[PDB]
């Protein structure tokens, strides 16, 4: 029985700490170009989604850290696809919250592995797929990346 | 195993004729707002989709109807949402092309039923929904309606 | 948000009338055989499912026609499957109801069609398919099949 | 387009390691008891999952290990089900292999936390789900667990 009006999709995650605020890109057709930050974490986090064939740009995570190395990555889409996400939650000593934080993450896609990125400190987290794929990304920010989770889909 | 980038969703339909030109939106998260035109058919169809909590314009098909009255249906997303779509099917004499068009659609949601709209003559169809809900339009379009099918997901 | 321990798939319909008693299959992994009775409406209607490679002979729903014309439809699963379901629905005078029951059926497969079955009189129904598959049936049976639905899953 | 008539599902892991011998339930409507054994490893694993409100008693996966504690997890059927599964993943000295095995496993549901089992030595690795649930469990065994794996569903 429906009860609602919003679709929804299988939810994995959170991995991380209950730090910064929570933030949900909520779900698309695929993921087309990552730009991140890292340094002794992961600062920055936005996504370029594909949304039905088109570009579909999602709100953006800048973060606090503005000394971060930024990188790009952009997929070859459809072709290129996450087959994987993994990485790192700990605390960040600077910060002096105490909680848990994204140390550092990886993807791995059908075609290549990008990352590691950022410090591979902490406690590991990882989430092979198999059979369907990441059509969102969500998780929480402060200066940095607090958790991060996904939205799948076949 | 997967194979592509592209996430995908159940499909149904079309129901229709073979006439006019292809269009198939998409899918999204919701249905925010339904614009269309009638007269002796469906003439004009166009929807404001939801996506994640915010409207997404989806694209238009206006068809080419001058004469045909015009309907907003606006709905309480995401509160309100569509437990049915129906119509008829069949050939438009004045068109000359001996090809089935959209008749006439009548939409119910959880909250109320808007039309019949067009006029309810040929063959009827109907998509009374259980479980799920319609995330997406697709069909094909010339001076009006000439087919329509739904994208759904959970 | 997860709040119960059973899963869910899409569910259309139901096509038909609200007499007999309801019951609901549930879902599985895909068709293998249909086993039916018709005459002047629809009156067995079982399925022997595919449950993850094996066959799995769903709950058996005769109606109490005993008359009617017995029909096997085996299916070359899993190259063959269901790609539209469509039929009648309307009264049968006979049953002193007034009340719509399915009085017709016909099953269109990716390699051909299986029917109409019954008598081809009433309101007709439909169900393209362009993508997903019927995984379980659903509806009501009194005397003969009174309505009839679909659980689709990708 | 649809063309195969085998439904699928989503499909996560495996985590673990490449020995033992390749194993996959299927895919269900959900899990009602889950029996292992466990003790430098995770050693037999067998689950009866729910199929439409009916047990299904899966295929087992007993391993070898007749010194390991046999455990029944039954949960209580719908009102209870799994929001996490976490573990370690690692060698064993008595493997000589230096791949890894399932060392430690970790089942929490809505009501409580089952676990963990077995030793928590070597790499964690777990599965929270915020929306979804898990239907079906695949994996690895010899002696004893060698990987592991879940099925997703709405």
């Amino acid at each position: 029985t429906q009860t609602t009006g919003t679709s929804q999709t299988i939810e994995v995650g959170l991995w991380g700490g209950p730090g910064g605020n929570a933030w949900d890109d909520g779900s698309y057709t695929g993921i087309r170009e990552i730009n991140l930050s890292h340094g002794d974490a992961i600062g920055a986090f936005s996504v370029i989604y594909d949304l039905n064939g088109q570009p579909f740009t999602g709100p953006t995570h800048p973060g606090n850290e503005p000394s971060f190395k930024t990188v790009k990555i952009t997929l070859d889409f459809p072709n290129e696809f996450l087959v994987s996400v993994s990485g790192y939650t700990g605390v960040l000593a600077r910060l002096a919250t105490g909680k848990d934080v994204i140390r550092s993450l990886t993807f791995k896609t059908n075609k290549k592995t990008y990352g590691p990125y950022g410090k591979e400190e902490g406690t590991p987290f990882s989430l092979p797929i198999e059979n369907g794929l990441i059509v969102g990304f969500k998780g929480r920010s402060g200066f940095v990346v607090d958790a991060i989770g996904f939205h799948l889909s076949l």
